[PDB]
């Protein structure tokens, strides 16, 4: 008679399994029947929940094997799915009574920033300029409301005055 024995790896190309996974890891089958199919014991539970994101069992390698005079090795695989992530989004508003900002102005408002983790800082992007000229005078960026912001569940939003000073 053999064993067939069990091993866990991830399918995630640059993430290492959990403990919490590898916790999983079922225990050996013995005394079995040279000859007979081996089939894996599968995985008390199928999904695991850390602070990094989910990891969920796909499979093993084999559903089943024949022993032919040798112990038997089974190997699972569980994949990786990072946690929600959120956007930083950016405004822009005059900060000069009675001047309404021009299309010069509002074709600098720069793109959302992506994929960014629960938790992390925020720092909005600079404008590329931070000056545009027009017949009536100039528009100058000031700055933003805040410097940085913590993620924290939501979606985070940056507004960026700017001020007119006329010709
Ligand atoms: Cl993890």
């Amino acid at each position: 008679t053999y064993k067939a024995t069990h091993e866990f790896m991830s399918g995630t190309p640059g993430k290492e399994l959990p403990q919490e996974v590898k916790d999983l890891l079922p225990a050996d089958q013995t005394d079995l029947k040279d000859g007979s199919q081996a089939t894996p014991t599968q995985p008390s539970k199928t999904e695991v929940k850390t602070a990094e994101g989910t990891w969920s069992f796909k499979s093993y390698d084999k559903t089943s094997e024949t022993i032919n005079g040798a112990d038997a090795h089974f190997v699972g695989t569980w994949e990786f799915t990072p946690a929600p992530t959120y956007k930083a989004t950016h405004e822009f508003v005059s900060g000069t009574p009675g001047k309404e900002l021009p299309q010069e102005v509002k074709d600098l408002l720069p793109a959302d920033q992506t994929d960014l983790k629960d938790g992390s800082q925020a720092t909005p992007t600079q404008p590329s300029k931070t000056e545009v000229k027009t017949t009536e005078g100039t528009w100058s960026f000031k700055s933003y409301d805040k410097t940085s912001e913590t993620i924290n569940g939501a979606d985070a939003h940056f507004v960026g005055t700017w001020e007119f000073t006329p010709a």
